[PDB]
């Protein structure tokens, strides 16, 4: 997250860290044995981490947790990032408390103009790299698909949608991917891609969640 502030251990408790031997992505904690990330995210071997505020240091929240099966979308592309979504299921599950919580699934989704939250462990620096170790977030306004559009000519899918600051200076950046989008209390974004991060008419593009809900459920009922 590049431009945003230090969330506050445990304040977004739906934030996990996918590690594999290393931070490499984040999630949004949906129910007890679920996550949902990024297709772009996809690995074997992952071990899901919750609670975490400090991913270097054990700090007495986490619960450590390896995935026994990851489901990409089924029709994600991973030229086009279209339907950049997978879901993460759990070999148990999570104990559910104050720090580590689900989030909900939109009913409907949001419009442009509507205030979210997205946070992250990536890179904080829109020109070097720098990773912090504590979880950032940033608080960003979704943009008009007529922006998101003009911004990023011939790439912007139905699946997808802008958010940030065309002025540029606030994003998420590389680290973020697959982290959450959240706006009044709904996860209506994953993080997705973008052209560098923070960049002048280049805002962050996020895969549209509200368009997943049915598939999201179903999957669940069946896995
Ligand atoms: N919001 C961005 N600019 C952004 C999001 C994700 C990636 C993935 O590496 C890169 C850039
Ligand atoms: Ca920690």
């Amino acid at each position: 997250i590049v431009g945003g502030y230090t969330c506050g251990a445990n304040t977004v408790p739906y934030q996990v860290s996918l590690n594999s031997g290393y931070h490499f992505c984040g999630g949004s904690l949906i129910n007890s044995q679920w996550v949902v990330s990024a297709a772009h995210c996809y690995k074997s071997g992952i071990q899901v981490r919750l609670g975490e505020d400090n991913i270097n240091v054990v700090e007495g929240n986490e619960q450590f947790i390896s995935a026994s099966k990851s489901i990409v979308h089924p029709s994600y592309n991973s030229n086009t990032l279209n339907n950049d979504i997978m879901l993460i299921k759990l070999k148990s599950a999570a104990s559910l408390n104050s720090r580590v919580a689900s989030i909900s699934l939109p009913t409907s989704c949001a419009s442009a103009g509507t205030q979210c939250l997205i946070s992250g462990w990536g890179n904080t620096k829109s020109s070097g790299t720098s990773y912090p170790d504590v979880l950032k977030c940033l608080k960003a306004p979704i943009l008009s698909d007529s922006s998101c559009k003009s911004a990023y000519p011939g790439q912007i899918t139905s699946n997808m949608f802008c958010a940030g600051y065309l002025e540029g200076g606030k994003d998420s950046c590389q680290g973020d991917s697959g982290g959450p989008v959240v706006c009044s209390g709904k996860l209506q974004g994953i993080v997705s891609w973008g052209s560098g991060c923070a960049q002048k008419n280049k805002p962050g593009v996020y895969t549209k969640v509200c368009n997943y809900v049915s598939w999201i459920k179903q999957t669940i009922a069946s896995n």
